[PDB]
């Protein structure tokens, strides 16, 4: 400090060997994470709704019954929309909290609002519910490495992990400036005015945040992951570089390096994202959303029946190397 928020510029990776590579892979369960924390998610959950609180009430139990010391913030606010005043819930989950840097992995985990239609209801499979149980699944994976960063007398860690769950990230109508990204205009904003850590005078909690890892739209047979962003490129070459090893030792499956998910491909344009309030106030984004959507996107058909198992569990064994790689764990 003041160059604390400068480290991020050159942090590195501490890269996993092949046997701990083979250990992560072994240590994620796509089973478990279908059956306890992606199926409580496939409901109805637009914000305000039952199921919004349902589906609220689950992300924390599970983050709770966790090991690791895990502290869950609700952030709750009032906005206008099409349909006038209505409450958000952003959910926050933060290890050591008064820690200067966090690395933070986000989804929306509100569905879009539609009425039913043919008796049926959207549940936004991709978009988000496998976003979130992927984050979940990868707290309850890693939870012994991650109970490690835990603050004694002996260690008290500068870099530590956050996950954000965004409310209200669609539209109620179709997209526009005000009717979107309700919650995380909301916590962008928010953080971009909190001090951090507590008692300082110059920096802000987005300062603090080295790197938006953002899931949107994942659970699609053959997604294609752009390289967005020319300040966290190097980031996007680990993600590539992780899957190229993990393939090579055997530990992905039904998945080819000319399918592979991180091509080398940029994309110039702008996607609307919960990535975009963070973005514009400069704080580094990975997105991790793929290009072209889904096929489903959007409709009744993005569904339990439509998710590609292996893909996710793939991702997951991805993403966790990524997480564990930044953390130095
Ligand atoms: N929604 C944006 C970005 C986008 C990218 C790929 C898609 O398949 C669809 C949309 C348009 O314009
Ligand atoms: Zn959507």
């Amino acid at each position: 400090g003041p160059a604390w928020p400068e480290e991020k510029n050159y942090h590195q990776p501490a890269i996993l060997n092949s046997s701990a590579l083979r250990q992560i892979a072994e240590g994620t369960s796509i089973s478990e994470m279908w059956q306890n924390d992606l199926q409580p998610l496939l409901i109805e959950r637009y914000p305000g709704s039952p199921g919004s609180y349902a589906a609220r009430q689950h992300i924390m139990q599970r983050i709770q019954r966790l090991q690791a010391d895990w502290v869950l913030e609700i952030d709750t606010f009032l906005s206008q929309t099409p349909y006038g005043y209505r409450s958000f819930s952003n959910i926050i989950s933060t290890l050591n909290p008064t820690a200067k840097r966090h690395l933070v992995l986000a989804c929306h985990y509100d569905s879009k609002y539609f009425s039913h239609w043919n008796n049926r209801v959207f549940v936004g499979a991709t978009d988000s519910a496998v976003p979130c149980a992927m984050m979940l699944e990868l707290a309850r994976a890693l939870d012994k490495k991650l109970l490690s960063l835990k603050t004694v007398s002996d260690s008290k860690p500068d870099l530590s992990l956050q996950l954000i769950f965004f409310d209200g990230e669609e539209a109620f109508l179709h997209w526009s400036p005000q009717d979107s990204l309700y919650g995380s205009r909301h916590l962008a904003a928010k953080m971009a005015s909190t001090p951090h850590p507590p008692g300082a005078r110059g920096t802000s909690q987005l300062h603090g945040m080295d790197l938006l890892v953002l899931l949107d739209l994942i659970g699609a047979p053959n997604p294609t992951f752009p390289n967005f962003f020319p300040n966290s490129a190097r980031w996007f070459e680990r993600l590539q570089a992780i899957e190229h090893e993990l393939h090579e030792l055997g530990l992905l499956k039904d998945h080819s390096l000319e399918g592979r998910y991180f091509q080398n491909y940029s994309y110039g344009g702008v996607i609307q994202d919960d990535h975009i309030p963070f973005l514009r106030r400069g704080v580094p984004v990975l997105h991790l959303i793929p290009s072209p959507f889904p096929e489903v996107w959007h409709t009744m058909d993005d569904n339990e029946e439509n998710l590609d198992e292996s893909t996710i569990d793939n991702l997951n064994k991805i993403l966790q190397v990524f997480v564990l790689e930044y953390l130095h764990l």
